């Protein structure tokens, strides 16, 4: 600090609260495979059928009545949507003018806002909290990922999807490209789009995968190389590459294709105000926050994961 | 509003049946200035010109003038934000109390709005004159259990940097005593160009009875009110009573330009927005003031205590 | 010094600039004893006229021609006016925008003000330098009273006023309001008003005289035998008191009477702005401020000045 008037020489003052942004997620989707539903928590199933050989054929010579079978089964498939709900607290309107200035916006000692900047702010963070679980598929605020909150059956994401394809490259090899990328190529080898191959695929990777990525092949680069391989199985359809900050030492693949992988998320999903405001004697206030989760639908043997091991 | 929120209509209709504070005849009319602000505290810069060497003559020609400088000095004055809450009778609910002769139930003793607001500030004005007179926040006639308040929130008897007496408890019932300590704060008083000025003395019940006794055919009041002329360039000298101060004396000028009142514009008692319901019949409310704003120049204040034991 | 931001609870400034307020030396003269001059340096010659009967008037009686006569007579009189100037520093105009916020009127770290409020400030003590030399009749500003400015002939104040009368009080009676009282009776009685004695009188004292006259007289005070006194020899009509801590150890004593003392200033004599401004590139300009000293005038043995030696 100074021990002469220092506030005298603060001519101007600017303050910084952000802008609400577009999810980043919208960006790992094709626009039609997205589709909003009217559920603000509930399920929604639908019935798919299935067949399949009992036995070996049998053979029609002289008589005979005891005849292979062949087998129908049913599955049901649930998609489970949940709300959740988060509480801010704010200035209260009639009191900005006490608790603000041409030079202040807010308190800065007990950090509290008014209640556009205190929402735009609680909206952001929302968005990222949103952005991870459809990402990741698990709901935390730990870096170690440790106290999960405890979510309902079928409430997957792109990474914890089950019966998909994962790949592991081992610690040692961790710098060797040359075992990434034929972890890859087993990955993309046991890959099963069926009919649907000719569709644009979708790579994510993280940074230190990317720089690695740019480097040369052992003229052309494993980028570059990577592209053919998975042109060679998507029929040379468009592929694109997207680098995630929220991703480390994985590598997510999957077709954007709307019948092989479909996200149907709860039209309330993005963050809402609610009507209820808490108000008493001071100039304190609470307001609350909802969104809705739920809603990612995929085939088994459509999403390749390759994980490199540190350890 | 008035269609909408009843409260408000009674507070507007009732806040003229409440009497004036009694503050208001402890000061003059230019030293009181309100301040729009409810809590934190306000920055009073004052500046000055001083002379630096005699002045120049202006003969012939001459490039070296004597100069005049400059001067200021910041005061910091803390201001703090108090509530009260007290019960009453709903609106809704006071016709089954509204009994022929009055409003409420005695039994329970549950009052209509207006009557309850009224009396609440009542008392809120009161603690307000007592904390402006002494400097100190309490409800007790001992004076003890005081609130603990904000450095820079000074009252005319606690106010720091003045002239300070004190009579022995040996000499507690001399008037002779008292008025020989009254003469040196006086003479310890530092009025300067500013001494023209009307003045005011604030004494306590026992003190006034003193007073009217015989001079040791001329009463001590008047040699008080004399000797005080004597020095305010024989000018108007008021004499106050006060049940709030016990066995204290205070002396000080009524001028503007030494002593100022700047009260927050929120000082006196205001309705809370908030009203507390439930499905009964008693409702709670909330009255807001402020406490905070008296300034006064260094050796400009005569408090004199007679010490008791 | 607090370590949060306490700047932000400073939600209200007040700045105590003062203002140009009347000189009190008007309150030591009646409203016919002032009248302007048109002068700024120098000297100006006054003449009274003056008329005188020669012998006992003449009874107009049958024929005559020898008629007893009035004479004239006239005296001249010569003023001293001595022209003073002080120089301050300001803000540059073109500088306010910049070192003049809201909260602000100028650089509180280096005490540098606009012209209005400086000039404010300067004319302010300029005047009570006036008031100080219209009542002592010397130019000083240390509280010792040493230091003095050397002054012009014929160039007065009230208490060093020549050919008046003048009364010691030796210093082993410094502390004896009756001595001192003896004192001012023989002054008094030494007073020369003539045909202008039925005027109002008007007396000036320190504030210890004033604590010793409002001592009981030795239940009557000294301050009302003075007034008694006083009231004796000016046909009993007003007399005013007046204490000034501009005077130690001195009693001033003469009538408002305009045709005794006249008060006769430059019209020029309180402070005005001069036309020079001192400018460079910076933001700093100077101002300089002219007042006009001189002009008092008195009969011989109106005033009576009583000096109490202290040692």
């Amino acid at each position: 600090m100074e021990l002469f008037d220092e506030n005298y020489y603060a001519k101007a003052v600017a303050n910084i609260i952000g802008e609400v942004k577009d999810p980043i997620m919208y960006k790992w989707f094709s626009p039609d495979q997205i589709e909003d539903v009217d559920l603000q928590m509930g399920y929604q199933k639908t019935v798919k059928w299935d067949a399949f050989l009992n036995a070996n054929p049998t053979t029609i010579a002289n008589e005979v009545n005891t005849i292979s079978t062949i087998g129908f089964s049913s599955e049901v498939v649930r998609l489970n949507y949940l709300k959740l709900q988060y509480k801010f607290r704010h200035l209260k309107q009639t009191s900005e003018k006490f608790y603000t200035s041409d030079s202040y916006i807010g308190d800065i000692n007990n950090n509290l806002l008014p209640f556009a900047q205190a929402y735009k702010l609680a909206s952001s963070e929302i968005i990222k909290l949103i952005n991870h679980f459809v990402l990741t598929g698990t709901v935390s605020i730990q870096k170690d990922g440790k106290n999960q909150k405890r979510l309902l059956p079928n409430m997957y994401g792109l990474l914890n999807m089950p019966e998909q394809i994962k790949e592991e490259v081992a610690s040692g090899d961790k710098d060797k490209m040359d075992k990434i990328f034929e972890k890859i190529e087993a990955g993309l080898s046991k890959l099963e789009l069926g009919d649907e191959f000719s569709t644009p695929m979708m790579v994510i990777v993280d940074p230190a995968t990317s720089l690695k990525l740019v480097k040369p092949y052992a003229c052309e680069k494993w980028e570059d190389v990577l592209i053919q391989t998975i042109k060679a199985i998507n029929n040379r359809e468009d592929v694109y590459i997207e680098t995630s900050n929220l991703l480390k030492h994985k590598i997510l693949i999957y077709p954007l294709n709307s019948e092989l992988i479909k996200f149907k998320p709860s039209k309330y999903m993005l963050p809402t105000p609610n009507e209820q405001v808490d108000k008493d004697s001071t100039d304190v206030a609470h307001s609350y926050i909802d969104f809705v989760l739920g809603g990612l639908l995929a085939t088994r043997k459509t999403i390749l994961q390759v994980n490199i091991k540190q350890s």
